[PDB]
């Protein structure tokens, strides 16, 4: 039968702090009707300001992916969106009491746990996918982000950081067969000490600590208990790309390859894709058995 749209089965509540703002924030995830998409709702404002998590609403892409509507922003959406994408949630309202999603432990792990504890609900409408049919590339200097046709969903990333902690970093994950939860969800964000005074002077990384980030000095990881994966850095790049890519508003059938890319170039890739309507089409699957991707039991 049809691959169906999914929402949350129960409401999820969490409390935390913004990575960049350091502000205390209350998060509530709620079920939503078919074809809603993921919508962020600033419930601290009167009237409540609602910003769909779509490429067209992205404003800043400096350190994190920020959604903007007028002078209202929702910062650092990428880790929560990665969790939504990885678990195949189409529709949800994300209520926030402040301008930034809580950082939690720096990864998507707490979000996938909270969501999977609440359970998902399959809905009575076909899931829509955006299928890549032509190569679409954006470049800026030595950075590159590309979509390639691929019968499934796969993300590759290569980073060239000149830094002792890497002993070149590259990974490729095929989710049409390897699972977001186990391969990527637990990969934490990271920051270099050389940047933190500068960042904090610009009101960035104000909530950052060893509790919610891999902190790297000149030569080593400062976190007492070390890394969750040997290649945690590049796995986090992949986590970020999955989230930024979900700003398309539908799951992808295709391959993403990133080369020193980040939030700004990821968003540029989506905008270029959306503009080139020869490069993609919207599809559904009336038989899950012949589809190129699958999802975990809800
Ligand atoms: C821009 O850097 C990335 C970004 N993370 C951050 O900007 C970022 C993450 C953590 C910190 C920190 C810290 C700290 C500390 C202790 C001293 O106060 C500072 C910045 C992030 O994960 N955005 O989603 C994208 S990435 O290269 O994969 C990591
Ligand atoms: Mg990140």
């Amino acid at each position: 039968a049809t691959i169906k749209q999914r929402t949350l089965k129960n409401i999820i509540r969490a409390t935390g702090v913004g990575l960049h703002s350091g502000e205390k924030v209350y998060l509530t995830l709620k079920p939503a009707p078919v074809d809603t998409g993921i919508v962020f709702c600033r419930t601290d404002l009167d009237p409540v300001v609602e910003i769909p998590a779509r490429a067209e609403n992205v404003g800043e892409t400096t350190m994190s992916t920020t959604l903007v509507k007028g002078d209202v922003k929702v910062d650092t959406v990428e880790h929560l969106l990665s969790a939504m994408a990885g678990l195949g949630i189409d529709n949800a309202y994300v209520e926030l009491s402040a301008s930034e999603v809580p950082i939690m432990d720096g990864s998507a792990g707490p979000f996938v746990f909270l969501i999977q504890s609440a359970g998902l609900q399959e809905q009575e409408a076909a899931k829509k996918f955006v299928r890549i049919k032509r190569e679409v590339s954006v470049e800026e200097g030595d950075k590159r982000a590309v979509f390639v046709p691929f019968d499934g969903f796969k993300v590759s990333f290569e980073i060239d950081f000149d830094h002792p902690v890497f002993r070149t970093q590259q990974a490729s994950v095929d989710f049409s067969s390897t699972s977001f939860v186990k391969e990527v969800s637990r990969a934490r964000t990271f920051g270099f000490m050389r940047d933190i005074e500068y960042l904090r002077s610009q009101n960035l990384a104000l909530g950052g600590s060893v509790e919610n980030a891999i902190v790297v000095d000149e030569n080593r990881v400062l976190n007492e208990d070390g890394l969750r994966y040997e290649d945690e850095f590049v796995k986090h790049k992949i986590l970020d790309a999955i989230g930024d890519l979900y700003l398309l508003g539908n799951s992808l059938i295709g391959e993403f390859r990133g080369f020193k890319s980040g939030h700004a170039l990821n968003n540029q890739l989506l905008r270029t894709l959306i503009a080139d309507k020869d490069a993609w089409e919207v599809v559904t699957f009336e038989d899950a058995r012949t589809a190129p991707i699958s999802y975990m039991r809800p």
